[PDB]
């Protein structure tokens, strides 16, 4: 259980209007989470989350979210992103942000009177993975193959992030990658532990587009999504 909190995600947005109960329940599942990343459709969650426990689909906006950028950032600017997992739903595995470079596909997801079909929600996910953040477009950030995968599997990839071995002694799982103190960031079953990162924005421009946040489960066929309306101008 988990979803994106820097930049405020429409996750996060949906949770400060008060509109829902469980932020980090936005879930893509059962599906094939591992070892193959990216297999999996993400039929009604899209590339901005569904959430089932509070049937609200974060692809549409409201007033509350997706009418507007939350925050304005420059071409290229590398950029802290953070995601909160629960305490009681740390499922280890690999992580990803992405900005699909395709504005009329992105324009679906950014009119409040418009939801976007399946069809719709399934070639933005494939417009984001070309358009995936790498790691190691950061000049010292440290990325690392994961624990819970071998060369030669599907997960061996260093252009998403990973989580801590599931099974790590030291550290473990997601919540050991910062470490951090718990209620570091909201969640609603049992308090929530910051996991962060830097990315590279691209080089391009917009003035309302999205990162998309897709956070593959290791221990669990379980894929969580969530994004953010921002500016690169
Ligand atoms: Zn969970
Ligand atoms: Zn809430
Ligand atoms: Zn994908
Ligand atoms: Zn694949
Ligand atoms: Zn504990
Ligand atoms: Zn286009």
């Amino acid at each position: 259980h988990g979803y994106m909190y820097i930049p405020s995600s429409r996750t996060r947005l949906g949770h400060e209007a008060g509109i829902d109960s469980c932020p980090e329940c936005a879930i893509l599942e059962p599906v094939s989470s591992w070892p193959d990343l990216d297999a999996a459709p993400v039929g009604r969650s899209g590339p901005c989350g569904y959430n089932a426990r509070d049937s609200i689909d974060y692809n549409q906006p409201t007033t509350n979210w997706g009418s507007d950028a939350v925050q304005s950032y420059s071409p290229g600017e590398e950029i802290e992103v953070q995601w909160c997992v629960d305490h009681n739903g740390d499922h280890g595995g690999m992580f990803t942000y992405r900005i699909c470079q395709d504005q009329s596909i992105v324009d679906k997801f950014l009119d409040p009177s418009y939801l976007p079909t399946n069809d719709e929600k399934q070639a933005a996910e494939d417009c984001f993975d070309a358009g995936l953040l790498p790691c190691t477009d950061v000049s010292g950030q440290e990325c690392g193959y994961s624990a819970d995968c071998t060369e030669g599997e599907a997960c061996w990839r260093n252009d998403w992030f990973t989580c801590n071995g599931f099974e790590a002694s030291d550290r473990p799982k997601c919540q050991g990658v910062d470490n951090a103190e718990l209620n570091s960031c909201y969640t609603s079953i049992a308090g929530g532990y910051t996991v962060t990162k830097k990315v590279k924005l691209p080089e391009y421009t917009s003035n309302h587009t999205l990162i998309s946040f897709k956070w593959n489960s290791f221990q669990t066929g379980q894929i969580y999504l969530s994004c953010a309306d921002i500016a690169i101008q």
